[PDB]
């Protein structure tokens, strides 16, 4: 369920971009090409990918989340079979980057946990058109559940998993009468914020939610809002008291003193929020509270003839929470080890790996350890000549 907002307010990131498949590449078998693009701002991207230079079609986008410091996540994936010459890229055109970036693809909560639920809300204010642009997803333990794109041509909350055809027509219209009453709100904030920074394409975006623990009782609530990408006013943990963010939002925060905002937000947090999340829980048990366990491996490396990368891999695994771990003869080396954010791999699993440098020679006394909730005991393992 959609939160309400009541009283109304008073730079660029370049992306990061990781090509990778789901399953280990075989030639002549199918499997899922993906572009995990990260930590851009502004919003709009226009991204390709090619084989062997040309475009390749229907590629499938998962779009506009966004994370806590406000920079937008977006997948971008396609089923493929590769052969042994192929060439395969991606191709990213961002505002923040003189030219287009091509980068290739080299062939080298959830489940018992705790619970969350989340509404990523953006507004981007368009030169040649009169309103903004308003979209609303909404998230629950990682995994899209509803949106609305004020770009459709009838805009509405739409079902974006399937255990959300559950929900009556009455729910529907109700989520996407609360959606409308947003748009307006974006809307008249976004120009009042243009005068409060005296300004002459701008960014207001709102992140609210609940977390849940294994008990499923509320653990924290959120309720808070970006200008341009940048912290403007947040809920405390209270939710009683506002930060703000500079002298703008200081405005905003007597404002939404005087008119007792935080607790028609507190309201919310505390039961419709709690409330409904254990329904979509209960409803989509099957989907989000199932455990996929990591299939794990370990790959070698060599960069000379005294040092070699080894690289340990764990694939298919939900929920997203994840620990892999390098050790020496026993004793752990994280603070020497080299990670990459757990990604998604385009089929609901998640993917991750960790690498050292160790010297020729010496790669059996490194082991490799996997910890996940899916696992019964962690599994050890390590280079197999
Ligand atoms: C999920 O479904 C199974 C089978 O219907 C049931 O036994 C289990 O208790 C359910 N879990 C929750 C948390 O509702
Ligand atoms: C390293 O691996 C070898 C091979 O098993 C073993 O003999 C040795 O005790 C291990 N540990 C150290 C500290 O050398």
């Amino acid at each position: 369920t959609a939160p309400d907002n009541l009283g109304k307010m008073g730079i660029q990131k370049t992306p990061q971009i990781q090509v990778y498949s789901r399953h280990p590449p075989e030639n002549g078998k199918p499997n899922i090409l993906n572009c995990y693009v990260t930590q851009f701002h502004p919003p709009h991207i226009e991204i390709q990918m090619l084989k062997n230079g040309k475009k390749i079609p229907k590629v499938e986008m998962s779009d506009m989340s966004f994370s806590k410091d406000w920079s937008f996540y977006i997948l971008a994936h396609t089923e493929f079979t590769p052969t042994e010459t192929d060439t395969y890229a991606c191709r990213v055109k961002h505002a923040s980057m003189a030219e287009p970036k091509t980068v290739y693809w080299d062939r080298d909560g959830g489940g018992s946990g705790p619970h969350s639920m989340r509404y990523f809300e953006t507004a981007v204010s368009r030169p040649g058109l009169e309103e903004p642009r308003y979209i609303s997803v909404g998230y629950v333990d990682n995994k899209e559940f509803v949106r609305f794109d004020s770009d459709a041509e009838n805009p509405r909350y739409e079902p974006r998993a399937p255990w959300m055809e559950q929900e009556g027509p009455e729910y529907w219209e109700r989520e996407t009468q609360k959606a409308k009453g947003q748009e307006q709100w974006f809307r008249v904030s976004l120009r009042n914020l243009l005068g409060a920074y005296n300004q002459s394409s701008h960014t207001l975006q709102q992140m609210s939610g609940c977390d849940l623990g294994s008990d499923w009782r509320l653990l924290r609530g959120y309720l808070q809002f970006a200008y341009e990408g940048r912290d403007y006013i947040a809920l405390n943990e209270d939710l009683k008291t506002w930060t703000a963010a500079d002298m703008a939002a200081q405005i905003t925060r007597r404002k939404w003193e005087q008119s007792g905002a935080a607790e028609h937000y507190k309201a919310y947090l505390e039961g419709e929020c709690v409330e409904w999340l254990h329904r979509y829980l209960k409803n989509g048990n099957a989907t989000l509270l199932r455990t996929d366990s990591p299939k794990a491996h370990v790959t070698h490396h060599p960069r000379s003839k005294g040092e070699v990368t080894l690289r340990c891999w764990a694939l298919g695994f939900y929920p997203a929470d994840i620990t892999l771990t390098w050790q020496l003869n026993g004793e752990e080396l994280t603070q020497d080890m080299e990670l990459v954010e757990t990604r998604p791999a385009g089929d609901g699993t998640f993917q991750k790996w960790a690498s050292v440098v160790v010297p020729l020679g010496k790669e059996q006394n490194y082991t490799c350890r996997v910890y996940h909730e899916g696992l019964p005991e962690p599994l050890t393992l390590r280079w197999e000549p």
